């Protein structure tokens, strides 16, 4: 964890594997960011965006809090 442009998320998807594997922030109809790996984006209305990034847990949503949960 460095500066506070922690990678966030929004949507969220695993698939049982071995160890499983963790896609999150998916899709999104605009545009994504350097938070990611890799990116692929359609630069054509309706904009388009993915993150063929994947991890093992799912980074939580975007706006973190400790008021919520998180220990």
């Amino acid at each position: 964890d460095d500066e506070s442009s922690k990678p966030c998320c929004d949507q969220c998807a695993c698939t049982k594997s071995n160890p499983p594997q963790c896609r999150c922030s998916d899709m999104r109809l605009n545009s994504c960011h350097s938070a990611c790996k890799s990116c692929i984006c359609a630069l054509s209305y309706p904009a388009q965006c993915f993150c063929v990034d994947i991890t093992d847990f799912c980074y939580e949503p975007c706006k973190p809090s400790e008021d919520d949960k998180e220990n």
